[PDB]
Formats: structure tokens, C-alpha cells, sequence
């Protein structure tokens, strides 16, 4: 039904687990499993949602999702096993994987997946935030390692997509939720000062700074952040805040024909050629404002480039089914952060 779906489980997805090539360890994230979980549920497939959530629970887990968040990166050691590489956590991860369950569970009437997310996202909020000073309860990029002093933190704005920390707040009210999706709604707003968000940025106790680590770079982590950006909801109000410092962005692709693999984002200029994936990546943003750009030639272009990235390809794949898959209507995104897939109605 959902053809770039069946395309992707048949050349990414090995008995539940999503393959990363590209490594020659042929790893697995959480990251990968968390989108693949996504993309089954748009498509309808309790099958394969039911494979990759066993194997995630199982590999990633310690076979227990209640009891720990999953290990980001999983894969063949140096002696030939296979097993985890690292055992940190990846938040961004754990919200997709704790949100897939929760809208899973309301989609599919699966009261298992209900209390499944429920008990994810309560981890995340036990194992992976904080209260810092002035921007208050955030989401840290992973269970250690992004501490950096007192009230000291490196973020990043790609993790937080705003229809993500809405829905965790909508059945079930909390606080801390509603803290964390505006402490998110600031480091979005406050850290693209030409319109470009970076991959990574720090918060220092009373404003934001460059990342110590990656500089002014905005590149795969940070495309993301315009991808979830133009899959709002208008009812959410940053929306139009956000899209409103995006013009830089249109005219990039009014001459570049697609994002740079890097741009600097305080200058707003960019470094080579980005990829198919970028360019799936921007098309729900170029579908809802102004430019010289024609949407329908340019989704023609991205569905030409398809073939390319049959295999081999992991992150330009997932790219392209967010992107794609939005445009084409197979789901959208509703006022509650909750999603409606095509087959719903
Ligand atoms: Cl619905
Ligand atoms: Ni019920």
C-alpha cells in the first residue's frame, strides 16, 4: 500500500531491525528502529511494527522497555560478535519510540503499546532531562554525556519536534512535559538567527553558544528541524514563528536547487551538494510558503532520484519517506501533536 515503505523493509530491514550499511559494524540504531516504527504504523503494518519492537526491546533493552531506555548503537564488535557498541541513550530516539507506541496504541486500539509508551516516556523524563536556570526543565540529547557544568547543557534542536512534546502532554497532562516542549519551543526559536538551525548548541546558564564541538554547523542532524517544522499544525503557535525566519532557506533553493551538505548558520552560507535526502527533508516547508520554486517539479525531481537509494542508503531512505510520505498524504499531523494516517479515513 505504501510502496517506498515495502521498498525500504526489503532492503533495510533484516528480521526486525533496521540495517545501517554505511558502518562497516552493518549496525543498528535506535534512531533507525524508532523511524522504522513510525513508518509502519503510517503504513498499517502491525506485522512489521510488532518485529522491530521485539527486536528493540530485545537487543537495545535487556528485553525490558519499562525498565531502561534503549542502547542508541548496536552492531558487529571487533571480534565478530554482534551486540552493543554503546549503551548510552538517544533521546531523540526514545520520544519517536515512546510516541510511535503511544499513537500505536490510540490508532490500533493495542492497550499494551498504550502502557508501553506511557512507561518510555516517563523513563525519559526520570533518565534524560534537566532543570537548568532561565530556560527551565529541558531534553537532554542522552542519558549522560551533555552535562556540561552548572546549569550548563549542549542541546540539540533536531531532537525536539514540537508535534512530539505536544502529544506527550495531551492524554495524559504533566508538567514536566509542558516545561520541556517550551524550553523546546525556545532553543528553536533562539538559535537560528538567519533561519538555519545548527546540529548541535549549548545553553551556558543565561544563553545560548556555539557548541564547543561543532561549531556553527547545521547539516543531516539539523535538516530535520525544517522537516518537523513544516509538518505542524498552523493551531501550533510557533509554527509561524519559526517558518517566518525561513526565507533564507527558499531562496537557497530557488538557486541551489537543495540544501548544502553544510551550511554555517550564522552566515547562512553552505559547503557542497546535500542529497536526495535533504531535499525530501524541505518539501513539506517549500509546500507552505512563497517562493519561485515550482513544489510539483521539484517532488518529481526527488521521486527520479528514488531509484538511487533503493539500497544502501539508510538516512537519505528515511528522509524521503518523512518527507515524501507527508506530501503525498499518507499522514498528517494534528493539534493535539497526535498523527492521522491515510488509512484512518
Ligand atoms: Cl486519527
Ligand atoms: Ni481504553
Amino acid at each position: 500500500e505504501w510502496g517506498q515503505w515495502e521498498s525500504f523493509k526489503q532492503h533495510y530491514i533484516e528480521n526486525g531491525r533496521v540495517v545501517d550499511n554505511s558502518d562497516p559494524r552493518l549496525i543498528t540504531t535506535s534512531e533507525g528502529q524508532s523511524y522504522a516504527l513510525f513508518f509502519a504504523l503510517i503504513a498499517n503494518d502491525k506485522k512489521t511494527f510488532d518485529e522491530l519492537l521485539g527486536w528493540t526491546e530485545l537487543h537495545l533493552a535487556g528485553g525490558d522497555l519499562t525498565a531502561q531506555l534503549p542502547a542508541w548503537l548496536w552492531g558487529t564488535q571487533p571480534d565478530g560478535s554482534q551486540g552493543i557498541l554503546d549503551s548510552n541513550s538517544a533521546a531523540d530516539s526514545d520520544l519517536w519510540i515512546a510516541y510511535s507506541l503511544l499513537e500505536a496504541g490510540r490508532l490500533w486500539d493495542n492497550h499494551y503499546y498504550q502502557s508501553l509508551g506511557h512507561l518510555l516516556a516517563s523513563r525519559i523524563l526520570r533518565d534524560e532531562t534537566i532543570k537548568v536556570s532561565g530556560l527551565g526543565t529541558v531534553l537532554l540529547p542522552g542519558k549522560v554525556g551533555f552535562v556540561l557544568g552548572k546549569n550548563h547543557v549542549r542541546l540539540n534542536p533536531s531532537y525536539v519536534p514540537l508535534q512530539l512534546l505536544t502529544r506527550m502532554n495531551t492524554v495524559f497532562p504533566s508538567y514536566q512535559w509542558e516545561e520541556i516542549y517550551q524550553s523546546s519551543a525556545k532553543l528553536l526559536k533562539e538559535t537560528m538567527p538567519k533561519g538555519y538551525s545548527p546540529d548541535w548548541v549549548e545553553w551556558d546558564k543565561t544563553q545560548f553558544k556555539k557548541d564547543s564541538k561543532a561549531q556553527s554547523v547545521g547539516s543531516y542532524n539539523a535538516i530535520r528541524v525544517y522537516l518537523w517544522a513544516g509538518m505542524l499544525p498552523d493551531s501550533d503557535p510557533n509554527k509561524a514563528l519559526l517558518l517566518g525566519k525561513m526565507k533564507p532557506l527558499l531562496r537557497v533553493i530557488e538557486r541551489n536547487k537543495g540544501m548544502p551538505e553544510t551550511i554555517n548558520v550564522l552566515t547562512g552560507k553552505g559547503k557542497n551538494q546535500g542529497g536526495v535526502g535533504m531535499n525530501a527533508a524541505i518539501l513539506p516547508l517549500l509546500s507552505s510558503l512563497d517562493s519561485n520554486t515550482n513544489v510539483a517539479e521539484y517532488e518529481k525531481k526527488i521521486q527520479a532520484e528514488l531509484p538511487k537509494i533503493e539500497s544502501d542508503y539508510y538516512y537519505n531512505s528515511v528522509l524521503t519517506l518523512f518527507g515524501l510520505g507527508w506530501y503525498q498524504d499518507l499522514y498528517s499531523f494534528n493539534d493535539d501533536g497526535s498523527v492521522t494516517p491515510k488509512w484512518v479515513n
